[PDB]
């Protein structure tokens, strides 16, 4: 056990191992930036807020720690350390998570930088390389958007902030909804991993034009923007939508054909236009997958099938398990004490 030291910053007690120095608040939890003297990295230290206050909260704490412990890929956020000052399960209450400190996100890049087609190729290639890994473990991210993509000066990218959202958070003219697949924004059906591929299409379109693809002022305005681009659904997709009311609303709209994407994304690389047509498909069964997209000719200068790895198997059976708060807490404590740091 390391030696801990205790200090109060911005009305919060932080008790952390001596290796973590120069704690500085930077904003589910509270977060400080710090310097890790053991590894030389600048890090983010997150102190969880009330992690075991309810069954839902205790299970969410366990879910987040299990997910972060599993992810070991160059294009995905991983866990550098996890610790508690508790010396026994009986006095266990606080959980701290340590990750690499991220600087710029993709928002900074799109708004403030002049991108070539080569930049778009490399950025989207890395998102898909990370998604092939995530999807191989039957994990769905659910919340891909520019603020959840970290990028550095050499254009290297990492996926973060997995979906572990309230009705109020998705209401109105908000970026929290503009990148979501229609079937999940509208609760049409049980959804699959290609909800994440719809998000990649929206992100790639924005990198090519500098503009949000579907900036709806509410859920239904956004659906109208989507159907104007990709066309209204046929009977084949309509049959897959659960709500009779939802089906009735969609059939109340005048029918529209799919638009010509070369006349929407004017001047873009024709191979980029082709890939967008394969991502932005309304019926999720027919969207391209991450593994299929990496083999598309748009990425010919980066694709290396011997350097696009898959994940170890991931056991999610806990998600269907009903336990008490103290049982979720004990499972979490076991995962804290068994953590083994990376090289
Ligand atoms: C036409 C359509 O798909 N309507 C949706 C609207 C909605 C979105 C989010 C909800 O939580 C609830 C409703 C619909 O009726 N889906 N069942
Ligand atoms: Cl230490
Ligand atoms: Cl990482
Ligand atoms: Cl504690
Ligand atoms: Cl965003
Ligand atoms: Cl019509
Ligand atoms: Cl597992
Ligand atoms: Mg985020």
């Amino acid at each position: 056990r390391p030696t801990f030291y205790r200090q109060e910053l911005n009305k919060t007690i932080w008790e952390v191992p001596e290796r973590y120095q120069n704690l500085s608040p930077v904003g589910y939890g509270s977060v400080c930036a710090a310097f890790d003297t053991k590894t030389g990295h600048r890090v983010a230290v997150k102190k969880l807020s009330r992690p075991f206050q309810s069954i839902i909260h205790a299970k969410r704490t366990y879910r987040e720690l299990r997910l972060l412990k599993h992810m070991k890929h160059e294009n995905v956020i991983g866990l550098l350390d996890v610790f508690t000052p508790a010396r026994s399960l009986e006095e266990f209450n606080d959980v701290y998570l340590v990750t690499h400190l991220m600087g710029a996100d993709l928002n900074n890049i799109v708004k403030c930088q002049k991108l070539t087609d080569d930049h778009v190729q490399f950025l989207i290639y890395q998102i898909l390389r990370g998604l092939k890994y995530i999807h191989s473990a039957d994990i769905i991210h659910r919340d891909l958007k520019p603020s959840n993509l970290a990028v550095n000066e050499d254009c290297e990218l990492k996926i973060l902030d997995f979906g572990l959202h309230t009705d109020d958070e998705m209401t109105g003219y908000v970026a929290t909804r503009w990148y979501r697949a229609p079937e999940i924004m509208l609760n049409w059906m049980h959804y699959n991993q290609t909800v994440d591929i719809w998000s990649v299409g929206c992100i790639m379109a924005e990198l090519l034009t500098g503009r949000t693809l579907f900036p709806g002022t509410d859920h239904i305005d956004q659906l109208k923007l989507i159907l104007r681009l990709v066309g209204t659904p046929g009977a084949e997709l309509l049959k897959k939508i659960s709500s009779e009311s939802a089906r009735n609303y969609i059939q109340s709209l005048a029918q529209m054909p799919k638009m010509n994407f070369a006349n929407v994304f004017i001047g873009a690389n024709p191979l980029a236009v082709d890939l967008l047509e394969k991502m932005l498909v309304l019926d999720s069964d027919k969207r391209i997958t991450a593994a299929q997209a990496l083999a598309h000719a748009y990425f010919a200068q980066y694709h290396d099938p011997d350097d696009e790895p898959v994940a170890d198997p991931y056991d999610q059976s806990f998600e269907s398990r009903d336990l008490l708060i103290d049982e979720w807490k004990s499972l979490t404590y076991d995962e804290v004490i068994s953590f083994v740091p990376p090289p």
